[PDB]
């Protein structure tokens, strides 16, 4: 993993030939549903999981990880939600892994319980850097600098994400803290908020106006400004955009005006995205410059590779139709 | 459980002041804190060990309550979990008595993975305990289903009395943070007015509609979030957060919304004068105007009498607005 994101993008672009970011974001329903599904079929998925060669390299209570599904549930009953939730990312990510251009993991969904959650997500993380499958933790983090640099480690150090997601609405002085470690001299890449899939993501992002021009648009150039001051396509780093799958107006605007700009795009599935809006109208023929995010639409899916797989397929029929 | 607006019109009652001591401890403040106490024969962990609520703390309580010679010779493991919770425990018994409220940053408790999350939730046990108000200062700011997560944390893990929410991506967000629908429980938080960052004026003020720069029609939607949820009535509020050094923006703010709760942190460590900011925020009902001192009093070596000052000169100020 010597090799900055931009690179890696493009290497794994190159290599399998999509945008489809996956997102990893299990709800408890998705971490009970799995328990109780492998109960029910002698565990064969997480038997799966045992078997791949990577997860004896993750960090995180491997004594339990690595247990006999029927020993867990009789013999270390307070590990268990810590076993099935972590066996239910692995499952995902050994099912779907080969489609996906990124995996992207949001923070919320790895809290809510506590400390466990966050054993969690650092093992998915120790797990997708050991196949080398890049990664955005996605948690639209702000703060001011002094604050924002334990972000920068907990992201970038602890975890070793690729990316990360930023809200820069306090300002873009952070992505010095985010960005940048001044101390080794680390560049790293982000994509902030620029408009959003919320229903009433109008209400700031393009009502407010300097001159002529939306928030968002002048979001959009303030991050750009950044990136050029701070030199992160030179180390092979970028700052890009999160534009939702469903603003195809301002989709097109941003691909028109920065032309080569990476964008990040969720709301397809179920946010009821229009594909085929969405990826011709952010659309780069390094196409890694246009993510699209799929979440619930294959995690919460009976079989999520056939879901991945169709995903994959409608893309790439879309993609070959832009040329 | 009669709600944040009622917790804190009753803490203020009591106690007479507006100080919110803010928690954010850093890697270093950890590893002196561990340097100081082998050097002073744990002196502090001693007192620690005395106080009655920490028998009450939910997580590695077995290990909280050992003797520190014992954590380094047969817990190695937990040491730094054991001396990052003292040392939260340590500044909470030296300066709860002069606190409206504490405030804790999420961001120092995450960089070392879980273990952060334990003493987080020990410390807002700590602080339930002792029915200290309690805001979590983490800016969250998602779709629906997914802040519905950030509710749980933080309303039902670690039983906050409030956050600090950032509105950009929209209000919507608030029904999902300030309400359980299922449930029927309200919870109050600070949206993001003004900040105190240098470069701050570059959305919140540059950018306008109608008339008015950005920050007043995001405190202008947060109330109307506010009355359409029913908060007041259920005896929760949204606030605002506005910067201890933008004296004018609070002044606007205090005088266009004469009745809003204010939460004020850059006094301190980022420069803010007390005196200006106390009088432009004024409210009678003071708990109204929170003034968060965080590293003022963390990195000071003496933190007990660094919030005793604080306490008194907000108090003597308090005193000047009458
Ligand atoms: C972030 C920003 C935004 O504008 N819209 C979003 O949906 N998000 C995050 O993206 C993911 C959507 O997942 P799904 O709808 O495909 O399940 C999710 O992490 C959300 O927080
Ligand atoms: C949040 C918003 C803002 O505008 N300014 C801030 O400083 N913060 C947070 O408040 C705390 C300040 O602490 P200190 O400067 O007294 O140490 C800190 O948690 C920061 O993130």
């Amino acid at each position: 993993g010597s090799m900055g994101f931009k690179v890696k993008l493009e290497k794994r672009r190159n290599a399998i030939n999509t945008c489809l970011c996956i997102g990893l974001d299990p709800d408890e329903k998705d971490i009970e549903n799995f328990m109780k599904n492998e109960k029910e079929n002698n565990y064969n998925n997480i038997k799966k999981n045992l078997k791949e060669k990577y997860i004896n390299n993750v960090s995180i209570k491997k004594d339990i990880l690595l247990k006999a599904p029927d020993n867990i549930i009789r013999e270390e009953k307070s590990e268990e939600f810590f076993y099935f939730f972590n066996h239910f990312c692995f499952y995902i990510i050994n099912e779907t892994n080969k489609y996906a251009l990124t995996f992207k993991m949001n923070f919320a969904f790895y809290i809510p319980y506590g400390s466990v959650g966050i054993d969690v997500l650092k093992n998915v993380f120790d797990y997708l850097y050991e196949l080398n499958i890049p990664t955005i933790l996605d948690m639209k983090i702000n703060d001011i600098g002094n604050t924002v640099k334990n972000y920068r480690k907990f992201i970038f150090e602890y975890l070793k994400s690729d990316s990360c997601t930023v809200n820069i609405y306090m300002g873009t002085n952070m992505l010095k803290d985010i960005c940048y470690d001044e101390e080794k001299n680390k560049y790293y890449s982000a994509f902030v908020l620029v408009k959003t899939t919320n229903p009433d993501s109008a209400i700031f992002q393009k009502n407010l106006s300097l001159d002529n021009k939306q928030a968002y648009v002048i979001m959009a150039q303030e991050a750009l400004n950044m990136s050029s001051y701070l030199n992160l396509e030179q180390n092979n780093e970028f700052i890009g955009f999160v534009v939702g799958a469903n603003s195809y107006d301002e989709m097109n605007y941003i691909r028109t005006y920065f032309p080569n700009c990476y964008i990040l795009s969720p709301g397809i599935g179920a946010q009821n995205g229009d594909l085929h809006k969405t990826l011709t109208n952010g659309y780069h023929k390094s196409y890694e410059k246009i993510l699209i995010n799929i979440g619930r639409a294959i995690t919460k899916n009976p079989y999520p590779q056939k879901a991945a797989q169709m995903y994959y397929d409608q893309i790439n029929a879309i993609l070959k139709q832009n040329m």
